[PDB]
């Protein structure tokens, strides 16, 4: 149901290979509020993913789907669990790059990324393999419709750390969050540095 981003580093609990710490994202790509929340916290986040502080969850919804944006949201969403499949790193580029500035496309506007564009942007994450028919055939179309009522999140951005409902304000005060966790990990405090700027 998320795509789990981790790196080698990963702090895990002991005797198990289960993160210390989760943060779950759930997401809707044409979220404006996802957009600004996404180009503000990215950076942080994947800097606690290298040092191995959290694993990062992806749930990408489907809430703003609608036949005006031309089912954007689903296709995208649907489009990124094909990258993942093929790789996580290509998905981290993936995601970033839908939502960055010049890319994830104005709710409420005309124009939105056809299928072909959406490979191309996998393809430039990275990734061709089963990815290019993964999305032509749609595979995943009724996954991310029915993800909302699955993980039973209706709005977004939504955070969650282990589980438990987070109310994000600066990446600083999650790169806190995260440390009084896992404590004083290697990194962490140079992610509060990335968090400040």
């Amino acid at each position: 149901d998320a795509v789990r981003v981790t790196s080698s580093k990963l702090v895990t609990q002991p005797g198990t290979s289960n993160p210390k710490a989760v943060v779950s994202f759930y997401e809707d790509f044409l979220c404006p509020a996802c957009g600004i929340f996404e180009r503000g916290f990215g950076p942080t986040v994947s800097k606690l993913v290298d040092i191995g502080a959290v694993a990062a969850d992806y749930t990408m919804v489907a809430i703003l789907d609608s036949a005006s944006n031309q089912h954007y949201s689903s296709r995208a969403a649907a489009a990124a669990y094909c990258v993942a499949d093929e790789s996580i790193e290509a998905f981290r580029r993936f995601h970033a790059a839908l939502f960055s500035k010049d890319i994830q496309p104005a709710e409420l506007g005309k124009d939105f990324p056809d299928n072909a564009r959406l490979i191309e942007l996998a393809r430039e994450a990275g990734v061709v393999g089963k990815v290019p028919d993964c999305i032509n055939s749609g595979k995943y179309i009724e996954k991310v419709d029915g993800l909302a009522a699955a993980v039973n999140v209706h709005a977004t951005p939504t955070v969650r750390v282990n589980g438990t409902e987070y109310e994000w304000s600066t990446p600083a005060a999650l790169v806190a969050k995260i440390k009084e966790i896992v404590g004083d990990v290697p990194g962490i405090d140079s992610a509060a540095a990335t968090a400040t700027s």
